[PDB]
């Protein structure tokens, strides 16, 4: 029978102090890295407008150029006949100098305190997207401008990952934590698509705006997560958490690879985000070749995939705690990718019913293990048992397995441009002898995590 | 040691959870009584649309018959030369029975519990409204049906005054001023600022969806308060609040005869600017259909701004009635001037009905305060129960005629002419001022003593 007390305060009621400070948290960094990717996406929205032809738009009073040039419709200095050398050329001063960026902002992170450090690293990334987009405000035409502002928007934007799993890894246990940074890793994909629609809005017409916008939208985060952030659990008389007197010192760069997990679950993230690049540069330049329905859906189904990462991380976590198993997981999630791509690449003679079924499976087959490697076994491998409770490496050991990663990407384009010009399906046979190398790395972690389970259930579960 | 609290952490840790349990309510009552006034301002700001003069306006198809309609772009029983009398039984027809329901709840208001009252009171006045504009895709041409929907419209939404006072007058106090009060009675003016902005978008169009979403929201807002709202403090255990028939006929005390007929006027000439201003605006200043809707809310921000200064001064001035007099008595310099031009582009149609606005809603919410200020010293002292509620209620049932007579009236005098409304606005304000010398003889004789002190 219902009686005095509401329905929603009962049900608020039955939480306790702690887990609404541990809900917060998980709130707040779901926004701040979230705000992070869509002040990185525009220039993948724009980079049809910097140049294009010139034969199919109105003619005011431009009859200098022989009446047909394709000089006036494109803005910048990407306007001659190399306007796909010196335009591809912003993606690498932005990737180089955003993988060499993580190897120092993981030594900085330590020491800095995680307030005034991840505040300075939002304002700094809305600070150099905007200038950028005061290029076209002004009277700027030239390359060296261009890049140079996008070298620095590069080592700040890599203050964003080490600190947010160091403000997570603070609060949360040795419990549900996959499932848990599964289900957190929606940013991810919410920061793509709010960084798509945003700077969608503006790129017909005055393109300024489409980096102004997302450059003011994260200097207010950067304020905001100035104004209501709580880095430990101990100032707010919470509970210190379960990983199984004073503020430890530090740790160095050279003692944090001594973590015995450290080396083998960076290197293969550099091959499995290998995979999940070149696997997208070889979709457009297959359903617009061979099986010629849907050429205006390549826009879409490269996004459809990245959907099937998210479900490709829970359905991994779930798995990953109740075998506590987190390298004998990831590799046979990459085993079952190879008897997939080859699956869909006999399938796609059939239509749209074929090529979602068989893109949500491969999208959580290749960003699932990118997925649990990237935030949760960087987490546990970060607070080790080895580490005897007086050191600080959670904000190191980040580094370590993300900077390798984006020279995991760093890598894409350039080999996907000096194999592609030798025919067009010779950059699919890179993927599976990538994957090979993704399984076959892990092998003496798997080594390691099998007899750990022969000891406790082939024997008879003796002195549990 | 090293990192220090947030800012916004050590301002919100200061904070008692008393505090947050009196904010709480503030916010969702304020949140309760403006989405009870959205319900009611869509039939103001549609009147200019159920009839279009079918001379000026654009013909490509619509002609169903030639030389014999001239009525085509308007609504059946709408359209002849009474479409300003017909209007006149409808939203009298909804302002009567708003008046007797509350005539009624004001005795029969305990038999429910009253979150099962007030969540129930949302949930049939945001259906009973919505069917007003879902007539339109039905699109039935009767005047029958325009009625007993408005009629069972006031019936309901009876329940939303009687039981908001009594879930803030359990918390913080049994009857309390300040500044934070000063701003909590402007809800009744955001819930007419925002009922215009979000039912004028589907008017140039179809009509039906200027209803449909205000009574979505409605209905929606009946279940927030059915999930979150708290009656007592005695549940959640927080701390309790700073404690502090024919009955005579009409009493002969120099209270309730002299006074009762002020609430009828004040409240008069406040209702037919709620219900035929977006006509005054779209009719004899510039010929629009949506933004004459939209400079109404102009009207509605000089009921914010004369709210909020009328509370602050009349606290340090130790007097309440001398901030409603002469807010009374100037209004009716300033609206004669606002008719006098009416029309000279957008320069004296914003700043003249701003400070217009200022001027006659500030006062309309003081004016009841002041009688439950003084009439609680009398001879008939505060223990008598049984007849302190009584005069309130004969006082805010007079209040309650005070609605019926303003729209109804306005309706009869614009066929005659359309200047003789601002003389009927001038005849009702000047009259509200006259019937506060009861009080102002009593407030000059206070600040006597402050005077002979010295
Ligand atoms: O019935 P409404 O027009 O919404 O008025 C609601 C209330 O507004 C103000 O607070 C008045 O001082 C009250 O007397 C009135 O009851």
């Amino acid at each position: 029978m219902r009686s005095s007390l509401a329905p929603g305060v009962w049900f608020f009621r039955a939480f306790s102090r702690d887990s609404w400070f541990r809900g917060l948290i998980l709130l707040l960094t779901f926004l701040i890295y979230a705000c992070y990717h869509m002040s990185r996406k525009p220039i993948s929205i724009v980079k049809s407008r910097l140049h294009q032809n010139c034969s199919e738009q109105i003619k005011p009073i431009n009859d200098t150029h022989s009446l047909n040039d394709t000089m006036w419709c494109s803005w910048a200095p990407f306007d001659k006949d190399n306007y796909k050398e010196l335009l591809g050329g912003v993606d690498n001063a932005f990737l180089i100098a955003y993988a060499i960026g993580m190897f120092i902002s993981g030594v900085f992170g330590e020491r800095l305190p995680l307030r005034y450090y991840l505040s300075a690293g939002m304002l700094l990334s809305g600070l150099f997207t905007s200038l950028f987009g005061l290029g076209y405000f002004w009277n700027i035409h030239e390359l060296w401008y261009f890049v140079v502002i996008q070298v620095c928007n590069g080592l700040v934007q890599t203050t964003g990952w080490p600190s947010v799993v160091t403000c997570v890894g603070n609060w949360f246990g040795k419990g549900k934590r996959g499932f848990i940074m599964g289900i957190w890793n929606s940013h991810t994909s919410v920061g793509n698509i709010l960084g798509s629609l945003i700077a969608g809005i503006w790129v017909n017409g005055q393109w300024g705006l489409s980096f102004i916008v997302p450059g003011i939208i994260t200097a207010v985060m950067g304020v905001i997560t100035f104004l209501f952030l709580i880095e430990h659990p101990e100032d707010v008389d919470c509970a210190p958490p379960q990983h199984h007197c004073e503020e430890p010192a530090a740790i160095s760069f050279f003692g944090a690879l001594r973590i015995p997990g450290v080396v083998e679950f960076s290197l293969c993230l550099l091959f499995a985000k290998l995979v999940s690049y070149t696997f997208l540069y070889w979709l457009p330049l297959y359903i617009a070749n061979v099986a010629h329905f849907s050429a205006k859906e390549a826009g879409d189904l490269s996004t459809l995939f990245d959907v099937g990462g998210i479900i490709g991380g829970i359905v991994a976590g779930l798995v990953s705690d109740y075998t506590n198993g987190r390298a004998t997981t990831c590799c046979v999630m990459l085993i079952l990718a190879a008897p997939m791509m080859f699956l869909y690449n006999y399938i796609g003679q059939d239509g749209i019913a074929s090529s979602i079924v068989m893109l949500i499976i491969c999208g959580g087959l290749v960003n699932g293990p990118y997925a649990l490697i990237t935030t949760a076994v960087s987490a546990d491998l970060g607070t080790h048992k080895s580490l005897k409770g007086n050191a600080k490496a959670l904000s190191t050991v980040t580094a370590i397995i993300d900077g390798t990663g984006s020279i995991g990407a760093a890598l894409g384009p350039l080999l996907a441009g000096l194999i592609s010009p030798t025919g067009w399906n010779n950059v699919f046979y890179m993927l599976i002898s990538a994957d090979v190398l993704a399984c076959l790395l892990l092998c003496r972690l798997v080594y390691k995590e099998i007899l750990a389970w022969k000891v406790s259930l082939s024997r008879g579960s003796g002195y549990k």
